[PDB]
């Protein structure tokens, strides 16, 4: 029952590790594929 | 002895999330020093 909670705790920990992931290689992705990033249509885009 | 084995794993998974946080905080700090000039960036990092 001990290991079933560490278990259950493990698991919380590792979604959230790789949530944090995921989130950072977006962050990455975004980065990398902004070599064009036009601000103009930006605008639009984030005001829609 | 899976008892002992998943603990082992589980400490073993919440250091590498700390280092992959640390790693993150470091990335999305570099990249918002990249994109403070170029206000665009920023903005554009804000809205992704």
């Amino acid at each position: 029952l001990e290991e079933a909670l560490e278990a259950k705790e493990e698991l919380e920990r590792t979604n959230k590790m790789l949530k944090a992931e995921m989130e950072d290689l977006v962050s990455s992705k975004d980065d990398v594929g902004k070599n064009v990033h036009e601000l103009e249509k930006s605008k639009r885009t984030l005001e829609q």
